C-alpha cells in the first residue's frame, strides 16, 4: 500500500484511537485496521515486509471475525469465516488457486485442509465468495511429501493443473516426454506443480548425478524429487512440473508455492503468452545442467 491503498485518517476519544490505524507485527507485517475505542473493530487489510496485500477481512474485539482473506505470493488464496478465536478452522473454507476460480471448498482446520472438494467460486459480490461443487467425488487434504512418500494419492490429478497441461512426446528435443499447455495463457500463469520427495542437497551432490534427471531445489534445505518409480507417469501424476523439459530459451519459470495438498513447492509459471498445445519449457541451470561435456 504505498500507491493505491487508500491512506486513513483516525481521530482520538479520550486518548483512545478511532478510525483507521497501522500496527507493525513481529515477523514484519503491516495491519491497516479499522479501531473502535482503541481495539481492532471492523476492516482490516494486511501486508507483508513489501506493500502486497496479503489478507483482507475484520476484527471483532481484537480478534479477526468473519469471513476473511488470505492471500499467497503466488496468486492463490484462502478465504472463509473465521474461527471465533480467528483461525481459518470451519466447514466452509476454501483455497482458491490463481485463476481465482478454481477452488477446494471444505474442512479447514489452522488454515490446513482436511477435506476440499473441487468446487468453483461463482461471485463474491465483493465481501464473500459463493462456491458450488464441481461434479464428482473428487476431494482433496493436506499431503506434504516426505523423504519417500512423493503422495498418499499418487494417480490423483490435481484439478487446476490437469485442465492446463498434458505430457506428451516432445517434437523440439530428443528427451523423450514432454509438458505441453492445453490452452492459450497469457505471461506470469501457473501452469504446473513440481511436487515430490523431499530430500537434502548433501543428498543430491554426494549421490551419482544419474540419479539427479528429476531434481529441484526448493531452498537452502531441501530438494525436490522425483526418483524412478514416479518418473514414470502411470506410477505418478498427481503433478507434472518434472515432466517440463530444459531449454536455454524457455517460455516458463519455475517459482516458489504454497499448494493446500502439496505443501511448499515449486510451480512453473509461463514467462510470456503461450499458444495452446505448445511445449513448456524452463532454463538450464544448477540443478539441471546443458547438455555435453
Ligand atoms: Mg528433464
Amino acid at each position: 500500500f504505498f500507491f493505491d491503498g487508500s491512506t486513513l485518517e483516525g481521530y482520538y476519544v479520550d486518548d483512545a484511537l478511532q478510525g483507521q490505524g497501522v500496527y507493525t507485527y513481529e515477523d514484519g507485517g503491516v495491519l491497516q485496521g479499522t479501531y473502535v475505542d482503541g481495539e481492532l473493530n471492523g476492516p482490516a487489510q494486511e501486508y507483508d515486509t513489501d506493500g502486497r496485500l496479503i489478507f483482507k477481512g475484520q476484527y471483532k474485539d481484537n480478534i479477526r471475525h468473519g469471513v476473511c482473506w488470505i492471500y499467497y505470493p503466488d496468486g492463490g488464496s484462502l478465504v472463509g469465516e473465521v474461527n471465533e478465536d480467528g483461525e481459518m478452522t470451519g466447514e466452509k473454507i476454501a483455497y482458491v488457486y490463481p485463476d481465482e476460480r478454481t477452488a477446494l471448498y471444505g474442512k479447514f482446520i489452522d488454515g490446513e485442509m482436511i477435506e476440499g472438494k473441487l468446487a468453483t467460486l461463482m461471485s463474491t459480490e465483493e465481501g464473500r465468495p459463493h462456491f458450488e461443487l464441481m461434479p464428482g467425488n473428487s476431494v482433496y487434504h493436506f499431503d506434504k511429501s516426505t523423504s519417500s512418500c512423493i503422495s498418499t494419492n499418487a494417480l490423483l490429478p490435481d484439478p487446476y493443473e490437469s485442465e492446463r497441461v498434458y505430457v506428451a512426446e516432445s517434437l523440439i528435443s530428443s528427451a523423450g516426454e514432454g509438458l505441453f499447455s492445453k490452452v492459450a495463457v497469457g505471461p506470469n500463469t501457473v501452469m504446473s506443480f513440481y511436487n515430490g520427495v523431499r530430500i537434502t542437497h548433501q543428498e543430491v551432490d554426494s549421490r551419482d548425478w544419474a540419479l539427479n534427471g528429476n531434481t529441484l531445489s526448493l531452498d537452502e534445505e531441501t530438494v525436490i524429487d522425483v526418483p524412478e518409480p514416479y518418473n514414470h507417469v502411470s506410477k505418478y501424476c498427481a503433478s507434472l512440473g518434472h515432466k517440463a523439459n530444459h531449454s536455454f530459451t524457455p517460455n516458463c519459470i519455475y517459482d516458489m508455492f504454497v499448494h493446500p495438498r502439496f505443501g511448499p513447492i515449486k510451480c512453473i509459471r509461463t514467462l510470456r503468452a503461450v499458444e495452446a498445445d505448445e511445449e513448456l519449457t524452463v532454463a538450464y541451470g544448477y540443478d539441471h545442467s546443458p547438455p555435453g561435456k
